[PDB]
């Protein structure tokens, strides 16, 4: 807009690029969403008031001249290049951790307010110097990876736990450095899923074979183990991974109830060692 100096485009993805800039008034460094509805409206202002320590926050919201703008506070590095740059130790458990509790808090947030990320991937999972993790790129609602299995069997009416299932993916791509599911297709995605967790049936998800694109040719898989898929990660981590993982929706664990583990009793708020 004809108020921001366009420093750099930091990102892209289904709804619009993103840049880092500058706010000629006040100076202060931003990140601009360009857009590409009296409902898109609404839904936004919502999020304007939506605050929370772990949620980016949504500064101003510029419909102008047909257009839409979202201007958000800006964080200098993605979980994703933090991750990359981490590929050969790995994150330390305690930082890894800290994100895993933090992350989870926000999301109690937007749950009790009915509000659903949808999108929930390390790309869009910001943090800053001082060891704070925020969620970044919802309320909105090319990666297959971390969607949840009642989305790609034709769910509609999704439930917050296809975050819960996100977060869970994310966890267990931290621990491992490698990706729990990189599915490239829909079909590719759901055959991964079932050869870790195997195929699911009515008595592990009752509802399941009723669903749109389940079809009774589905090849038969069993579950592995949760020790050869998520090593090192000791009882009380695997647990409460596996709780996330849970098929059934209304099985899986909650936000708020996540919070309690026994994996949090121990928990710090160690700073990272990023370099920007
Ligand atoms: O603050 C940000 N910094 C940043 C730096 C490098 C890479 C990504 N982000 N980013 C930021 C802040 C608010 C909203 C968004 C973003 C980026 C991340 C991906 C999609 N984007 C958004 O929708």
């Amino acid at each position: 807009m004809e108020n921001f100096q366009k420093v750099e485009k930091i990102g892209e993805g289904t709804y619009g690029v993103v840049y880092k800039a500058r706010n000629k008034l006040t100076g202060e460094v931003v990140a601009l969403k360009k857009i590409r509805p009296s409902t898109a409206i609404r839904e936004i202002s919502l999020l304007k008031e939506l605050n929370h320590p772990n949620i980016v926050k949504l500064l101003d919201v510029i419909h102008t001249e047909n257009k839409l703008y979202l201007v958000f506070e800006f964080l200098h590095q993605d979980l994703k290049k933090f991750m990359d740059a981490s590929a050969l130790t790995g994150i330390p458990l305690p930082l890894i951790k800290s994100y895993l509790f933090q992350l989870l808090q926000g999301l109690a947030f937007c749950h009790s307010h009915r509000v659903l990320h949808r999108d929930l991937k390390p790309q869009n999972l910001l943090i800053n110097t001082e060891g704070a993790i925020k969620l970044a790129d919802f309320g909105l609602a090319v990666t297959l990876w971390y969607r949840a299995p009642e989305i790609l069997l034709g769910c509609k009416y999704y439930s917050t736990a296809v975050d819960i299932w996100s977060l869970g993916c994310i966890f267990a791509e931290m621990v491992t450095r490698r990706a729990l599911f990189p599915g490239d297709s829909e079909i590719d995605q759901l055959f991964r899923i079932f050869r870790t967790l195997g195929t699911p049936d009515e008595v592990v998800w009752p509802g399941v074979t009723s669903m749109p694109d389940y079809k009774p040719s589905f090849p038969k898989w069993a579950r592995q183990d949760f020790s050869k898929v998520v090593p090192p990660l000791d009882e009380d981590g695997r647990s409460l991974l596996s709780q996330m993982l849970h098929y059934d929706p209304n099985k899986r664990i909650s936000a708020k109830a996540a919070l309690a583990h026994p994996f949090f009793q121990d928990v710090t708020k160690p700073v990272p060692h990023l370099r920007l």
